[PDB]
DNA sequence: ATATATATATATATATATATAT
DNA sequence: ATATATATATATATATATATAT
């Protein structure tokens, strides 16, 4: 059973994707611009569900490779790091197609980028986290955008539209958006739910997640699927740590004054 | 059909280039720069329609090469990389004369370019997105104007005014200058319609540029040709794939949205 | 006796660790966030025993290194120095962990430290603190805990809210918190007691911190666990300086003066 | 007729040098200067007919070469490139002496290039565009004109004095300078016309560019030579292309306009 | 005729300078002063004539420039833009005597205008609108007076007056003024005529200025020769425009009512 | 005589030192203060003669050079200018001393300062116009006199007592002070006749300055030096400007009302 | 005798040390807070003896160096230029130290000073003037205090208080102080004898700072020590200047006037 | 003969922050 | 509250001769 409980909170420690309205109409978007090679850029807020959304739309098309042949890499996800200049962006590129560098100039990078990048037939390229990026290497990824006719799908919080504001082009080329929803209302009930069978995976407790929870819920929470998932495992492990077999509205006000 | 809806959803995918007075202006202009070896700089807005027109002004004088002898390529257009330095800008030049570099100094590679730059009997020399090139390239392009009596025909967005107006002589010497229309009036009622007819290339809706979807596109718009071509072919390519024969009212309401 | 009276400065002189409530309190907390691999912020005031209790945290669970291999060290404490940057923060991490830095490229660093800090199955990197580093490596430590699962644990003064108040995610991502108690209160007198015995060392005297000596170090400390430490000490050290063999009246006045 | 407007817009197309106050005036302060082995700066704008005299001053003493002995050449004009290293400095003087480099050191092409300045008696070394050679080879150009007793003329924009301001010696050593006129008032009236018979060449048309013509050219070239030139030759060669046997006020008007 | 009627309104559009007694004194003055490099501020009332004097005190000596050296400016006018700092007050200066500026640190800026001014070998340089300059830059006027020995007029509303009198050397230094004339009175007269000739240029219609046009003009004008000028180039517009030869009394009641 | 006139006019223009007592009496001061190695602050009104007296006391110690060493500069004089930061006043202390600057660090040129001033044996730095320079190089003035032993005699309006009241310790280490005269009295008539002798040199017209015109002048000047000197050769240059052998009461009056 | 006259000038040009009830206090307090590694700030007025006590006492310490070892220097001081950045702080310690500075980054001085400061076994670190150093410099000696348990006592006028007020931890940090005495009543009669006999050094002259004389200090000095310095100095070598073997009343009543 | 590190500093902003001012 | 210098520590690519030891 203590053999049960380093289970349970190995488990409970990693996170599961459990699927919303929210990643279902980011899917449906980023395959209406990939169809159409367009550049977006899906804006929203922070702690709210947009990297995970982004990465389950780079798995469900995993690159089915010919048996001899470069792998079709259709969709390609990078998250650069901070200030990533032009060399460092054309790393993490060649690096996800899984062709390592060799040791040279910044436009030798660049070439055997564009090399691999067609040669790899890549149809989307979303850069997570694209406030970091220097301007100067917006200039590189318009280039990509403009020569390879693949859709560059700048993904971040509201600073990126500031950090694209004060550029012109890149500003022009990456403007059909996608704002992340806050799931406020009725939808933001069922999340709550949604969360107690999927994601917590307890014995039936009769919780139903009621009235009483979820005034607990909005209140800490304020909406975001983060801040949901942050309080649930936390207070589903400290039960299960202290024993009590079901969550109970004791850790629940545990963990709501600790965040605020 | 299927068939036909893959041919559809590529040839929407790709551009053309429908003629209208922006392009034939600017291709009079740079005829008459170029019979005078003038060099001017076409700056104008940002998704308004220069790089296709500076290509079109490229395609038309395709170089009819001598039998056995180096082509004469009368136009060159080279658009340079982010911070493109002097030996970045020789070696496009002549990459698009098609002679490979031989590694080299950078005096080397001046040196060669000058050789193959009065060898092609090169008239023009359209650098495009010419707001990139370092400060210390722009020494270069003075002494090729300088030395070789050849029109440099600078294009760029407004940043690149002020990226020449803070040297000296860049500034004096392309001074000639042509801004890009932004084209709103009755001439953008054509445009539209041109559109319809040259581009879409779909069963006429007999819309004729129906004063309602042009109030929604001088709406959407704001007269970029780069705005009119991104929400037409997206409009068409989503009635086409919800099976809509034509365009309705409702996604042009959708592309205007997610725009704005 | 002399010998003796250079045992006594140098052993008042040296600090100790007494254990009350607080440091318990902050260890509980930290074991619920270890074990759900949970980041942290633990705000408090300054003068109040933060770094102290981190510290006794580290030591409980000093790292028992297998026979041959790397040392699993489960917590790692940094304090960066003043702005530190994304390289400096790489070299503390991997010099905690007994790793010499071989000399680099910042991505060089934060390759080999993800390297060290999956090797030694680190699972909690508490950065003491951590209003000095700059907003440009919150991205990384935001990278750390988002990649290997790591409770990144920030300590810092109240400055370290608004440090993170106006960068976004990091405020997202570290929420849950632990303030600092100010102790005031019959909890601070039974602290002035455990001083006299614990850390003191003294031969009875019976003092017993009676109300007056109760009513000058609430006087005095205002409640800090510093003022306490620091004026204790001092008296200590003076009364036995001037040949006292207990703390007198006298002395704590002095002090008491020589801080308000 | 039509290989007589092939000769004239060729003709046109090319610059000429008609001869005003200007650059008499600078012949003979040049004189002056090489008579005493004096170096000078003749600094002044840009746009302005500095290059055009410097290069006249150079022509009217081509060099008299002995029946058999290297060609005494008395001025040395050499216009570096951009960041001209002392390597292509001492390059560029001995290919304008006509002696073919030996690949070498930089101390073996300073040896040489002495051995040539030295042997063809030069007595001025023209540096037209000299703000553009690095800080670290006006100590060369100080080291020749502080041995071969060589007058040593800086030309550039005003950008070369600050460019030598912030160097000490050079500062000192070329401080006799001459200032390039603006030529606006009753003179700039004369060049006016000169320019109409000198250099635009064609049948009297009774223009005499009257106070109207003459307001234009004030209001457009501002005064810079380079200006009035650019000008007039671009009306020239439009009136000639569109039939227009003299220059009408449209195509002045349109050439102002499309200057500023 | 109506290309005679294009001419007509050009040409009373554009202003002229009728010299009368005002600018007469003023430069009888500023001669006076000048010839002993004394500093004095010529104050006046608004709208009445100050700026144009000034303007033509600076063309009657326009500069006569040796045949390569630099001008010699012996008056130098600038006004400056609002709240001119101390860099932007340099710029102007040594933007007027025609050397451009080369990007720096104010105590560059400082240095180069010392040298250019002492250079082009100023007299008088005349600070129109000096009440808009700051503070701080008063200091600097103060300067190059107190150095280079060169007359500064500041030019200005009465509100300079008190400009100057809360600091308190710029008070002592410019303490010689000017006040323009009201010019009210039988001198009223004779200006009242003196522009019918001069600057309104009609066929003669012995209108004369009788009693009742004095009456209107001393009633609407107040006698401020810019309300003069208005009036009457209105009047003069609005009656040729309507087919009037001359001036009526009905237009002149026209003007009137619509100032007052 | 012309020739004569213009030997007037110019001797006129230019000023001279008249030996009065205030300057005495500042001498003797300052020399009491250097003896001393003591920093005062000698305040005084504006345009009352303090910079002329400096001047003078700069002057007769002149620095008498060793042979081939650094010139003793007793009294070093420096004026700064507007807002002087830490970096100008050195740039300008060590300009004095004539040793042109390295380019380098603020603290680069406080250690070349230091060591300057400590070598040319400085032992009096008179900071005229010590209002000017910003509260924080107050700082390293204290700091020169702090470590150097050099007396610091900042000079200035009376809003330079202020400026320094603000700050708290150039008030304590500045206290000895001593205010310029204003003259009025018996003095003043003295001083009026010589002006007459010393300055106006003009062959004898027996005016003697009677006590109309020593009316005039107290009522015009008020006392201040500066005005004295400033009337008197005006009116001396207008009267030979006019032919006017000596100076008439007519232009006395006309300087008296074109003042106040 | 005009020798003896020489070395009367110098050697009261010279400071003395003469120790009274302020400094004894301060030694006091500082081994106080040394023998407990306490961190204290003396603060105090300007111009009342604070930087010579605490040279004073870091005097009586003079490093006794092992034979060959680095010297063991207990106390060190320093008192930082205005505006003193990490670097410099570092600079300055390592200088005091007598190891001379190897170039290097930010980073690398940190390190090498903490290397040396625990080398020396440095004891106290005495930052005098210590309201010059940045606010991002309080952190490094917070720094150095908090690892090497060194006591940091910052020495400054008034404004240090606010200084360190609007900090955080420095305030806390550094909150045991010692205002300096203004010194008024009967020890300031003490002190005023007591400078005749010390520090005056002249024959006796049975002036015995009279009431007299004691209501003049007491009315010119207010209890500075530095006036009653800087008074009896400069009536000291007055009169001897002036011959007068002992201080007259007419020279106190001088410095007194030329004070206030 | 040749590739070879091998430093070579070396620019150039590069923002980046921080006043200080109205 | 918005704007404008201004010093400054620093990271970065880069390309240039350059000796030199097989
Ligand atoms: N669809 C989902 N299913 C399960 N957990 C989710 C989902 N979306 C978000 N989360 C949780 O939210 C956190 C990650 O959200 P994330 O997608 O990174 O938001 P984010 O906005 O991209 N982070 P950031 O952009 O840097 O502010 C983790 O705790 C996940 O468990
Ligand atoms: N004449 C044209 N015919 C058809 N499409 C055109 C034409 N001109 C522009 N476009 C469309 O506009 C986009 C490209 O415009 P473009 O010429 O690049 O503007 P641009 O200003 O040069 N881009 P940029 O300069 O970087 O802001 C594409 O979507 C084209 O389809
Ligand atoms: N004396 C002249 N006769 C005829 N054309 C002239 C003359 N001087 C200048 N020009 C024209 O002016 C242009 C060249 O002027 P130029 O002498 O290069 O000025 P510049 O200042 O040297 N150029 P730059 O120094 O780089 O700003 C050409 O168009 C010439 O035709
Ligand atoms: N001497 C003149 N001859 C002709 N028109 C004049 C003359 N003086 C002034 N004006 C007219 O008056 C106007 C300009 O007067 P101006 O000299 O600017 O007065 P001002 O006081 O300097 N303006 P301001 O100082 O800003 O109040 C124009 O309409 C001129 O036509
Ligand atoms: N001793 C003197 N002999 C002759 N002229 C003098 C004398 N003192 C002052 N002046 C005149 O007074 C003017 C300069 O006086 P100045 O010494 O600058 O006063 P100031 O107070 O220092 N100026 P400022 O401090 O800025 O208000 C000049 O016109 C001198 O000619
Ligand atoms: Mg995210
Ligand atoms: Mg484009
Ligand atoms: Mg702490
Ligand atoms: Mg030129
Ligand atoms: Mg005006
Ligand atoms: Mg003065
Ligand atoms: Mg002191």
């Amino acid at each position: 059973d203590d053999e049960w409980l380093q289970a349970e909170i190995a488990r409970l420690k990693g996170k599961s994707i459990v699927p919303l309205q929210q990643v279902k109409t980011l899917h449906d978007w980023l395959d209406g611009k990939r169809k159409a090679r367009k550049s977006c850029r899906v804006v929203g807020e922070s702690r709210t569900g947009k990297t995970v959304a982004c990465d389950a739309y780079r798995y469900r098309h995993k690159p089915q490779q010919e048996a001899g042949r470069p792998p079709t890499v259709p969709v390609v996800y990078i998250r650069p790091h901070q200030k990533c200049g032009p060399k460092d962006l054309f790393k993490k590129i060649t690096e996800y197609l899984k062709y390592r560098v060799t040791k040279g100039t910044v436009s030798d990078f660049r070439d055997r980028t564009i090399e691999v990048l067609k040669g790899c037939g890549v149809e989307m390229l979303i850069i997570d986290e694209a406030d970091r990026l220097k301007p100067e290497t917006f200039a590189d990824v318009r280039d990509i955008a403009e020569d390879l006719g693949i859709a560059v799908v700048l993904v971040g919080t509201d600073r990126l539209d500031a950090v694209i504001k004060r550029d012109e082009q890149v500003l022009e080329r990456f403007r059909a958006h996608l704002r992340f929803g806050k799931l406020s209302g009725e939808d933001f009930k069922n999340t709550v739910e949604m969360w107690e069978q999927m994601v917590l995976k307890l014995p039936v407790s009769s919780n139903l997640k009621s009235k009483e929870m979820l005034r607990i819920l909005t209140s800490a929470t304020e909406g975001y699927i983060g801040r949901l998932d942050e309080i649930l495992r936390e207070a589903a492990i400290r039960s299960l740590s202290r024993g009590l077999k079901k969550i109970d509205k004791a850790v629940l006000q545990e963990v709501a004054k600790e965040y605020k």
